[PDB]
Order: structure tokens, then sequence, then C-alpha cells
């Protein structure tokens, strides 16, 4: 609840490589998580690059009694928090397309000054572990190119 304000986004891995690439769906660059205690739900709000626009989005993530969470955003998401506090979240991700396919996907994002090397670690153990190779992580200080007609 006080985790609520503006997060960044550090790294996102996935095993395919087009969903993080310019244009693709997980290509998200984070502004404001709004977490909900009393409801179990965490808000994210967040700029994609989608059909070459830029929107502003949100998604509503539902905890569920088991710990992880679920959530509607191209597709169908379930997720766990790996690692959470004041400054930093590390998480992974199966989303599951309309065809039945899967991607995995891992993340770092922060709200402190700094990314640290205890977040450091553990986005990346946590992305060999999952099999996603190097090349496929994007660094988010990469220009998102959004157009300005
Ligand atoms: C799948 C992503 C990005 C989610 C963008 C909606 C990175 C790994 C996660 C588990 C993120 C998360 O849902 O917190």
């Amino acid at each position: 609840s006080e985790l609520s304000g503006p997060w960044r986004t550090v790294y996102i891995g996935s095993t395919n490589p087009e969903k993080i690439q310019e244009n693709g769906p997980f290509r998200t660059y984070f502004r404001e998580l709004v977490f909900d205690d009393e409801k179990g739900t965490v808000d994210f709000y967040f700029s994609v690059k989608r059909d070459g626009k830029c929107k502003n989005v949100h998604v509503k993530a539902t905890k569920q009694d088991d710990g992880t969470y679920v959530a509607d955003y191209e597709g169908q998401n379930v997720f766990k928090i790996v690692s959470l506090s004041r400054t930093h979240l590390v998480a992974h991700n199966i989303n599951v397309d309309k065809h039945g396919q899967t991607t995995e996907l891992t993340e770092l994002f922060v709200k402190g000054l700094n990314v640290e090397d205890e977040d450091l670690e553990k986005f990346w153990k946590l992305t060999e572990d999952k099999g996603i190779d190097k090349k496929n992580v994007v660094n988010f200080l990469e220009n998102e190119d959004c157009p300005h007609p």
C-alpha cells in the first residue's frame, strides 16, 4: 500500500523475442502501480507502442488464494512476485494467447533512486532459471520511439 507510486521498468525478458521488440505487446514502460491490500489488487499504469502509436494503458491484477496474480492484457496472464519492497519488484509471468500459445516473461521494476546490486542479482538469476537468453532481455532506457505529429 505504501508501495504505491511512480514505478519504472528496468528490464523485461521473454522466451519469445517478438513480444518485447518495438511494437510488441510486452514492451511496457511503467509509470505507476497502485496496491490495494483490502481488495488484493494491483493496478498497473504504463505506456506501450502498438501499430506505430503509443497509448497509456491500465490493467488490474487480482491476487489469488495461492499468492499468485491474474490479469487480462494481450491474452491471459498468471504471475508471481518473487521479491517485493518499497524500492524493487521482481516477477515472472506466463502469458497465454488466444491460440493457447504460451510465453514466459521476467521483469525488474524499481521505485528507488538507483537500481541496487541485490535487485539485479535476483532478476538475472530468475531470467537464467526460466531459460531466457541475454539477447532476449530489453533495457528500458532505450527510446520508446513514440511519434510526435
Ligand atoms: C510480464 C511482464 C510484463 C507485464 C506487462 C503487463 C514481466 C514479468 C512479470 C511477471 C510482470 C508483472 O506482471 O509484474
